[PDB]
Protein backbone atom coordinates (compact mmCIF):
# COMPACT_ATOMS: atom_id res chain seq x y z
CA UNK A 1 0.00 0.00 0.00
CA UNK A 2 1.16 3.54 -0.74
CA UNK A 3 2.94 2.79 -4.02
CA UNK A 4 2.18 1.58 -7.55
CA UNK A 5 3.64 -1.49 -9.25
CA UNK A 6 2.97 -1.65 -13.00
CA UNK A 7 3.46 -4.58 -15.38
CA UNK A 8 3.88 -3.92 -19.12
CA UNK A 9 5.26 -6.07 -21.92
CA UNK A 10 8.94 -5.83 -22.87
CA UNK A 11 8.26 -4.62 -26.42
CA UNK A 12 6.46 -1.47 -25.19
CA UNK A 13 7.83 1.88 -24.05
CA UNK A 14 8.39 0.96 -20.42
CA UNK A 15 11.15 3.52 -19.88
CA UNK A 16 8.83 6.26 -21.11
CA UNK A 17 6.11 4.94 -18.82
CA UNK A 18 8.62 5.03 -15.97
CA UNK A 19 9.12 8.74 -16.72
CA UNK A 20 5.38 9.30 -16.27
CA UNK A 21 5.79 7.42 -12.99
CA UNK A 22 8.63 9.69 -11.87
CA UNK A 23 6.45 12.73 -12.55
CA UNK A 24 3.70 11.08 -10.50
CA UNK A 25 6.13 10.64 -7.60
CA UNK A 26 7.40 14.23 -7.87
CA UNK A 27 3.83 15.48 -7.48
CA UNK A 28 2.49 12.98 -4.92
CA UNK A 29 5.47 11.36 -3.21
CA UNK A 30 4.11 7.98 -4.37
CA UNK A 31 6.74 5.71 -5.92
CA UNK A 32 5.83 4.09 -9.25
CA UNK A 33 7.73 0.93 -10.22
CA UNK A 34 7.48 -0.30 -13.82
CA UNK A 35 8.40 -3.93 -14.51
CA UNK A 36 8.32 -6.01 -17.70
CA UNK A 37 8.36 -9.66 -16.59
CA UNK A 38 8.30 -12.37 -19.21
CA UNK A 39 4.97 -14.16 -19.65
CA UNK A 40 3.39 -11.43 -17.50
CA UNK A 41 0.00 -12.16 -19.08
CA UNK A 42 0.17 -15.77 -17.85
CA UNK A 43 1.72 -14.86 -14.49
CA UNK A 44 -0.89 -12.23 -13.64
CA UNK A 45 -3.87 -14.61 -13.17
CA UNK A 46 -1.69 -16.91 -11.06
CA UNK A 47 -0.52 -14.18 -8.67
CA UNK A 48 -3.68 -12.02 -8.71
CA UNK A 49 -5.72 -15.07 -7.66
CA UNK A 50 -3.67 -15.17 -4.43
CA UNK A 51 -4.01 -11.44 -3.75
CA UNK A 52 -0.51 -10.69 -5.09
CA UNK A 53 0.75 -9.14 -8.30
CA UNK A 54 0.97 -5.60 -9.68
CA UNK A 55 -1.47 -2.79 -9.07
CA UNK A 56 -1.81 -2.14 -12.82
CA UNK A 57 -1.37 -4.60 -15.69
CA UNK A 58 -0.96 -3.57 -19.34
CA UNK A 59 -1.85 -5.88 -22.23
CA UNK A 60 -3.93 -5.88 -25.36
CA UNK A 61 -7.62 -6.10 -24.51
CA UNK A 62 -8.00 -9.73 -25.68
CA UNK A 63 -6.62 -11.03 -22.36
CA UNK A 64 -8.84 -8.98 -20.11
CA UNK A 65 -12.17 -10.80 -20.42
CA UNK A 66 -10.58 -13.94 -19.02
CA UNK A 67 -9.18 -11.88 -16.14
CA UNK A 68 -12.55 -10.24 -15.51
CA UNK A 69 -14.39 -13.57 -15.63
CA UNK A 70 -12.12 -14.78 -12.82
CA UNK A 71 -12.73 -11.61 -10.78
CA UNK A 72 -9.13 -10.36 -11.01
CA UNK A 73 -9.92 -6.82 -12.23
CA UNK A 74 -11.49 -3.81 -10.56
CA UNK A 75 -14.37 -2.14 -12.35
CA UNK A 76 -12.99 1.18 -13.55
CA UNK A 77 -14.99 4.26 -12.57
CA UNK A 78 -14.30 7.18 -14.96
CA UNK A 79 -16.89 9.92 -14.93
CA UNK A 80 -18.67 10.83 -18.15
CA UNK A 81 -16.38 13.82 -18.75
CA UNK A 82 -13.33 11.55 -18.77
CA UNK A 83 -15.05 8.91 -20.91
CA UNK A 84 -15.72 11.52 -23.60
CA UNK A 85 -11.95 12.14 -23.84
CA UNK A 86 -11.41 8.67 -25.38
CA UNK A 87 -12.83 7.16 -28.55
CA UNK A 88 -16.05 5.18 -27.89
CA UNK A 89 -14.84 2.07 -29.70
CA UNK A 90 -11.85 1.87 -27.36
CA UNK A 91 -14.18 1.76 -24.35
CA UNK A 92 -16.12 -1.00 -26.12
CA UNK A 93 -12.90 -3.02 -26.29
CA UNK A 94 -12.60 -3.00 -22.47
CA UNK A 95 -16.26 -3.64 -21.60
CA UNK A 96 -17.04 -7.11 -20.25
CA UNK A 97 -20.48 -8.21 -19.03
CA UNK A 98 -21.59 -4.58 -19.23
CA UNK A 99 -18.79 -3.21 -17.00
CA UNK A 100 -15.65 -1.29 -17.95
CA UNK A 101 -12.71 -3.32 -16.67
CA UNK A 102 -9.71 -1.38 -17.97
CA UNK A 103 -8.54 1.96 -19.36
CA UNK A 104 -7.84 1.85 -23.12
CA UNK A 105 -4.50 3.38 -24.12
CA UNK A 106 -3.66 2.76 -27.76
CA UNK A 107 -4.91 1.04 -30.91
CA UNK A 108 -2.48 -1.40 -32.58
CA UNK A 109 -2.48 -3.15 -35.93
CA UNK A 110 0.25 -4.77 -38.01
CA UNK A 111 1.44 -3.11 -41.22
CA UNK A 112 3.82 -3.91 -44.05
CA UNK A 113 7.15 -2.19 -43.33
CA UNK A 114 9.44 -1.86 -46.32
CA UNK A 115 12.92 -0.60 -47.16
CA UNK A 116 12.36 2.34 -49.54
CA UNK A 117 15.78 1.84 -51.13
CA UNK A 118 15.34 -1.88 -51.79
CA UNK A 119 11.68 -1.82 -52.87
CA UNK A 120 10.59 1.72 -53.78
CA UNK A 121 7.21 0.36 -54.95
CA UNK A 122 6.34 -2.30 -52.37
CA UNK A 123 4.29 -5.30 -53.53
CA UNK A 124 0.53 -4.98 -53.29
CA UNK A 125 -0.06 -8.77 -53.41
CA UNK A 126 1.34 -11.72 -51.48
CA UNK A 127 1.43 -13.70 -54.71
CA UNK A 128 4.13 -11.48 -56.25
CA UNK A 129 6.53 -11.86 -53.31
CA UNK A 130 8.21 -15.10 -54.52
CA UNK A 131 9.31 -13.44 -57.78
CA UNK A 132 10.64 -10.46 -55.83
CA UNK A 133 12.51 -12.78 -53.47
CA UNK A 134 14.21 -14.46 -56.43
CA UNK A 135 15.64 -11.16 -57.67
CA UNK A 136 16.71 -10.13 -54.18
CA UNK A 137 18.34 -13.52 -53.51
CA UNK A 138 20.81 -12.97 -56.34
CA UNK A 139 21.83 -9.79 -54.47
CA UNK A 140 22.29 -11.76 -51.24
CA UNK A 141 19.03 -10.41 -49.77
CA UNK A 142 15.47 -11.62 -49.22
CA UNK A 143 12.06 -10.13 -49.92
CA UNK A 144 10.42 -10.49 -46.51
CA UNK A 145 11.04 -11.74 -42.97
CA UNK A 146 8.63 -11.62 -40.06
CA UNK A 147 7.91 -13.48 -36.83
CA UNK A 148 6.56 -16.93 -37.73
CA UNK A 149 6.42 -18.17 -34.11
CA UNK A 150 3.53 -16.01 -32.90
CA UNK A 151 0.12 -16.42 -34.57
CA UNK A 152 -0.54 -12.69 -34.25
CA UNK A 153 1.80 -12.14 -37.21
CA UNK A 154 0.50 -14.92 -39.48
CA UNK A 155 -3.20 -14.39 -38.75
CA UNK A 156 -3.66 -11.47 -41.23
CA UNK A 157 -2.83 -13.87 -44.08
CA UNK A 158 -4.92 -16.72 -42.63
CA UNK A 159 -7.96 -14.44 -42.25
CA UNK A 160 -7.64 -12.83 -45.71
CA UNK A 161 -9.51 -15.52 -47.66
CA UNK A 162 -12.03 -16.28 -44.91
CA UNK A 163 -10.45 -17.43 -41.66
CA UNK A 164 -11.93 -16.04 -38.48
CA UNK A 165 -11.75 -16.56 -34.73
CA UNK A 166 -15.28 -16.37 -33.25
CA UNK A 167 -18.34 -15.29 -35.23
CA UNK A 168 -20.01 -12.18 -33.80
CA UNK A 169 -23.82 -11.94 -33.68
CA UNK A 170 -24.61 -8.22 -33.56
CA UNK A 171 -22.44 -11.73 -28.56
CA UNK A 172 -19.69 -13.98 -29.88
CA UNK A 173 -20.78 -17.52 -30.73
CA UNK A 174 -18.02 -19.52 -29.02
CA UNK A 175 -18.95 -22.61 -31.06
CA UNK A 176 -18.77 -20.86 -34.46
CA UNK A 177 -15.02 -20.81 -35.08
CA UNK A 178 -13.33 -20.19 -38.42
CA UNK A 179 -9.91 -21.73 -37.92
CA UNK A 180 -10.34 -24.75 -40.26
CA UNK A 181 -12.48 -23.35 -43.08
CA UNK A 182 -11.36 -23.17 -46.69
CA UNK A 183 -10.14 -19.59 -46.42
CA UNK A 184 -7.98 -20.27 -43.37
CA UNK A 185 -6.45 -23.30 -45.09
CA UNK A 186 -5.72 -21.32 -48.27
CA UNK A 187 -3.78 -18.63 -46.41
CA UNK A 188 -1.83 -21.05 -44.24
CA UNK A 189 -1.08 -23.17 -47.34
CA UNK A 190 0.40 -20.11 -49.06
CA UNK A 191 2.62 -19.48 -46.03
CA UNK A 192 3.74 -23.11 -46.07
CA UNK A 193 4.36 -22.92 -49.82
CA UNK A 194 6.64 -19.89 -49.32
CA UNK A 195 8.56 -21.88 -46.71
CA UNK A 196 8.85 -24.92 -48.99
CA UNK A 197 10.11 -22.59 -51.75
CA UNK A 198 12.72 -21.16 -49.32
CA UNK A 199 11.24 -17.66 -49.52
CA UNK A 200 10.96 -17.86 -45.73
CA UNK A 201 12.31 -20.08 -42.96
CA UNK A 202 10.06 -21.73 -40.40
CA UNK A 203 12.39 -20.80 -37.53
CA UNK A 204 12.28 -17.02 -38.08
CA UNK A 205 11.19 -15.30 -34.87
CA UNK A 206 10.81 -11.70 -33.73
CA UNK A 207 14.50 -11.04 -33.03
CA UNK A 208 15.74 -12.62 -36.26
CA UNK A 209 13.32 -10.70 -38.46
CA UNK A 210 13.90 -7.38 -36.67
CA UNK A 211 17.68 -7.73 -36.96
CA UNK A 212 17.52 -8.70 -40.63
CA UNK A 213 15.23 -5.83 -41.60
CA UNK A 214 17.05 -3.20 -39.54
CA UNK A 215 20.41 -4.24 -41.04
CA UNK A 216 19.11 -4.01 -44.61
CA UNK A 217 19.24 -7.77 -45.26
CA UNK A 218 15.54 -8.19 -46.08
CA UNK A 219 13.39 -5.77 -48.05
CA UNK A 220 10.22 -6.03 -45.95
CA UNK A 221 8.91 -7.06 -42.57
CA UNK A 222 5.56 -7.19 -40.77
CA UNK A 223 5.37 -5.50 -37.37
CA UNK A 224 3.46 -3.02 -35.25
CA UNK A 225 4.14 0.54 -34.11
CA UNK A 226 6.33 -0.47 -31.15
CA UNK A 227 8.97 -1.60 -33.67
CA UNK A 228 9.36 1.75 -35.47
CA UNK A 229 11.70 3.29 -32.87
CA UNK A 230 14.43 0.71 -33.48
CA UNK A 231 14.11 1.21 -37.24
CA UNK A 232 14.41 4.99 -36.78
CA UNK A 233 17.78 4.37 -35.09
CA UNK A 234 18.91 2.04 -37.87
CA UNK A 235 20.38 3.03 -41.24
CA UNK A 236 17.23 1.87 -43.04
CA UNK A 237 14.88 4.32 -44.73
CA UNK A 238 11.53 2.59 -44.23
CA UNK A 239 7.92 3.19 -45.14
CA UNK A 240 4.79 1.75 -43.54
CA UNK A 241 1.94 0.67 -45.79
CA UNK A 242 -0.95 -1.71 -46.38
CA UNK A 243 -0.36 -5.41 -45.89
CA UNK A 244 -0.35 -7.32 -49.20
CA UNK A 245 -3.60 -8.77 -50.48
CA UNK A 246 -4.18 -12.50 -50.85
CA UNK A 247 -6.37 -13.83 -53.65
CA UNK A 248 -7.33 -10.19 -54.23
CA UNK A 249 -8.65 -9.71 -50.65
CA UNK A 250 -7.04 -7.54 -47.96
CA UNK A 251 -4.98 -9.11 -45.22
CA UNK A 252 -6.98 -8.84 -41.99
CA UNK A 253 -4.82 -8.10 -38.94
CA UNK A 254 -6.35 -8.46 -35.50
CA UNK A 255 -6.71 -5.04 -33.87
CA UNK A 256 -5.47 -4.82 -30.27
CA UNK A 257 -6.29 -2.06 -27.81
CA UNK A 258 -3.40 -1.69 -25.38
CA UNK A 259 -5.22 -1.48 -22.04
CA UNK A 260 -4.43 -0.86 -18.37
CA UNK A 261 -6.33 -2.93 -15.83
CA UNK A 262 -6.40 -2.38 -12.07
CA UNK A 263 -5.82 -5.50 -9.96
CA UNK A 264 -8.88 -6.36 -7.85
CA UNK A 265 -6.46 -7.15 -5.00
CA UNK A 266 -4.74 -3.75 -5.25
CA UNK A 267 -4.89 -1.67 -2.04
CA UNK A 268 -4.09 1.35 -4.26
CA UNK A 269 -7.13 1.57 -6.54
CA UNK A 270 -7.62 5.30 -5.94
CA UNK A 271 -3.96 6.02 -6.70
CA UNK A 272 -4.10 3.85 -9.81
CA UNK A 273 -7.15 5.75 -11.07
CA UNK A 274 -5.35 9.06 -10.45
CA UNK A 275 -2.22 7.87 -12.27
CA UNK A 276 -4.03 6.48 -15.30
CA UNK A 277 -6.63 9.24 -15.70
CA UNK A 278 -4.60 12.33 -14.82
CA UNK A 279 -1.00 11.40 -15.69
CA UNK A 280 -0.82 8.65 -18.32
CA UNK A 281 -3.95 9.54 -20.34
CA UNK A 282 -2.83 13.09 -21.05
CA UNK A 283 -1.11 14.55 -24.11
CA UNK A 284 2.15 14.78 -22.15
CA UNK A 285 1.93 11.32 -20.57
CA UNK A 286 1.26 9.52 -23.85
CA UNK A 287 3.96 11.59 -25.53
CA UNK A 288 6.50 10.32 -22.99
CA UNK A 289 5.63 6.69 -23.70
CA UNK A 290 5.32 7.27 -27.46
CA UNK A 291 8.80 8.82 -27.72
CA UNK A 292 10.22 5.62 -26.19
CA UNK A 293 8.31 3.07 -28.31
CA UNK A 294 5.43 4.31 -30.50
CA UNK A 295 1.98 3.38 -29.18
CA UNK A 296 0.24 3.44 -32.55
CA UNK A 297 -3.02 5.32 -32.70
CA UNK A 298 -4.00 6.41 -29.20
CA UNK A 299 -7.35 6.30 -27.41
CA UNK A 300 -7.01 9.91 -26.23
CA UNK A 301 -8.71 12.07 -28.86
CA UNK A 302 -6.62 15.19 -28.24
CA UNK A 303 -3.29 13.41 -28.75
CA UNK A 304 -4.52 11.22 -31.64
CA UNK A 305 -5.24 14.44 -33.57
CA UNK A 306 -1.51 15.16 -33.40
CA UNK A 307 -0.47 11.64 -34.51
CA UNK A 308 -3.05 11.21 -37.29
CA UNK A 309 -0.89 13.27 -39.67
CA UNK A 310 1.95 10.70 -39.59
CA UNK A 311 1.82 8.39 -42.66
CA UNK A 312 2.85 5.50 -40.40
CA UNK A 313 -0.22 6.09 -38.21
CA UNK A 314 -2.40 6.50 -41.30
CA UNK A 315 -1.18 3.12 -42.57
CA UNK A 316 -1.76 1.58 -39.14
CA UNK A 317 -5.38 2.74 -39.16
CA UNK A 318 -5.88 1.66 -42.78
CA UNK A 319 -4.75 -1.88 -41.95
CA UNK A 320 -6.84 -1.76 -38.75
CA UNK A 321 -9.99 -0.91 -40.71
CA UNK A 322 -9.48 -3.89 -43.02
CA UNK A 323 -8.97 -6.16 -40.00
CA UNK A 324 -11.07 -7.07 -37.00
CA UNK A 325 -11.07 -5.98 -33.38
CA UNK A 326 -10.01 -8.86 -31.20
CA UNK A 327 -12.70 -10.42 -29.01
CA UNK A 328 -12.05 -9.97 -25.31
CA UNK A 329 -13.89 -13.19 -24.31
CA UNK A 330 -12.11 -15.75 -22.07
CA UNK A 331 -12.00 -18.22 -24.97
CA UNK A 332 -9.57 -15.97 -26.87
CA UNK A 333 -6.55 -17.46 -25.11
CA UNK A 334 -7.63 -20.98 -26.11
CA UNK A 335 -7.90 -19.68 -29.69
CA UNK A 336 -4.38 -18.23 -29.62
CA UNK A 337 -2.74 -21.28 -28.02
CA UNK A 338 -4.40 -23.63 -30.52
CA UNK A 339 -3.59 -21.51 -33.58
CA UNK A 340 0.02 -21.05 -32.41
CA UNK A 341 0.47 -24.82 -32.33
CA UNK A 342 -1.24 -25.23 -35.71
CA UNK A 343 0.96 -22.72 -37.53
CA UNK A 344 4.21 -23.96 -35.98
CA UNK A 345 3.30 -27.58 -36.75
CA UNK A 346 2.33 -26.82 -40.35
CA UNK A 347 5.38 -24.61 -40.97
CA UNK A 348 7.79 -27.20 -39.52
CA UNK A 349 6.24 -30.19 -41.31
CA UNK A 350 4.94 -31.82 -38.11
CA UNK A 351 1.40 -31.71 -39.55
CA UNK A 352 -0.27 -31.00 -42.85
CA UNK A 353 -2.10 -27.68 -43.06
CA UNK A 354 -5.46 -29.48 -42.96
CA UNK A 355 -4.60 -31.72 -40.01
CA UNK A 356 -3.09 -28.83 -38.04
CA UNK A 357 -6.06 -26.52 -38.48
CA UNK A 358 -8.59 -29.29 -37.87
CA UNK A 359 -6.88 -30.09 -34.57
CA UNK A 360 -6.91 -26.41 -33.60
CA UNK A 361 -10.62 -26.16 -34.45
CA UNK A 362 -11.40 -29.19 -32.25
CA UNK A 363 -9.32 -27.74 -29.38
CA UNK A 364 -11.08 -24.38 -29.50
CA UNK A 365 -14.62 -25.73 -29.68
O1 LIG B 1 3.44 -21.42 -24.67
C1 LIG B 1 3.16 -20.70 -25.83
C2 LIG B 1 3.20 -19.32 -25.56
O2 LIG B 1 2.17 -18.94 -24.49
C3 LIG B 1 2.21 -17.51 -24.12
O3 LIG B 1 1.85 -16.73 -25.22
C4 LIG B 1 0.44 -16.73 -25.49
C5 LIG B 1 -0.26 -15.61 -24.78
O4 LIG B 1 -0.29 -15.93 -23.33
C6 LIG B 1 -1.66 -15.43 -25.25
O5 LIG B 1 -2.30 -14.28 -24.61
C7 LIG B 1 -1.73 -15.19 -26.70
O6 LIG B 1 -0.96 -14.04 -27.02
C8 LIG B 1 -1.60 -13.17 -28.00
C9 LIG B 1 -1.87 -11.85 -27.34
O7 LIG B 1 -2.84 -12.03 -26.24
C10 LIG B 1 -2.34 -10.83 -28.30
O8 LIG B 1 -2.57 -9.54 -27.64
C11 LIG B 1 -1.36 -10.62 -29.42
O9 LIG B 1 -0.16 -10.22 -28.87
C12 LIG B 1 0.57 -9.19 -29.60
C13 LIG B 1 0.36 -7.89 -28.88
O10 LIG B 1 -1.05 -7.50 -28.99
C14 LIG B 1 1.20 -6.81 -29.45
O11 LIG B 1 1.06 -5.60 -28.66
C15 LIG B 1 2.65 -7.21 -29.48
O12 LIG B 1 3.12 -7.32 -28.16
O13 LIG B 1 2.85 -8.47 -30.16
C16 LIG B 1 2.04 -9.64 -29.56
C17 LIG B 1 2.23 -10.78 -30.38
O14 LIG B 1 3.54 -11.28 -30.23
O15 LIG B 1 -1.18 -11.93 -30.10
C18 LIG B 1 -0.62 -13.04 -29.21
C19 LIG B 1 -0.58 -14.25 -29.99
O16 LIG B 1 0.51 -14.21 -30.91
O17 LIG B 1 -1.15 -16.33 -27.39
C20 LIG B 1 0.33 -16.60 -27.03
C21 LIG B 1 0.73 -17.80 -27.70
O18 LIG B 1 0.95 -17.50 -29.05
C22 LIG B 1 3.57 -17.13 -23.61
O19 LIG B 1 3.66 -15.68 -23.41
C23 LIG B 1 4.66 -17.50 -24.52
O20 LIG B 1 5.90 -17.29 -23.78
C24 LIG B 1 4.57 -18.91 -25.01
O21 LIG B 1 5.38 -19.01 -26.16
O1 LIG C 1 8.39 -17.44 -25.17
C1 LIG C 1 8.89 -18.14 -26.28
C2 LIG C 1 8.21 -19.48 -26.38
O2 LIG C 1 8.95 -20.38 -27.28
C3 LIG C 1 8.13 -21.63 -27.48
O3 LIG C 1 8.82 -22.49 -28.28
C4 LIG C 1 7.81 -22.33 -26.16
O4 LIG C 1 6.90 -23.40 -26.44
C5 LIG C 1 7.20 -21.41 -25.17
O5 LIG C 1 7.08 -22.11 -23.90
C6 LIG C 1 7.98 -20.13 -25.01
MG1 LIG D 1 4.66 -12.51 -22.56
MG1 LIG E 1 -15.67 -6.83 -12.45
MG1 LIG F 1 8.55 -20.99 -30.98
Amino acid sequence: EGKLVIWINGDKGYNGLAEVGKKFEQDTGIKVTVEHPDKLEEKFPQVAATGDGPDIIFWAHDRFGGYAQSGLLAEVTPDKAFQDKLYPFTWDAVRYNGKLIAYPIAVEALSLIYNKDLVPNPPKTWEEIPALDKELKVKGKSAIMFNLQEPYFTWPLIAADGGYAFKFENKYDVKDVGVDNAGAKAGLTFLIDMIKNKNMSADTDYSIAEAAFNKGETAMTINGPWAWSNIDKSKVNYGVTLLPTFKGKPSKPFVGVLSAGINAASPNKELAKEFLENYLLTDQGLEAVNKDKPLGAVALKSFQEQLAKDPRIAATMDNAQKGEIMPNIPQMSAFWYAVRTAVINAASGRQTVDAALKDAQSRIT
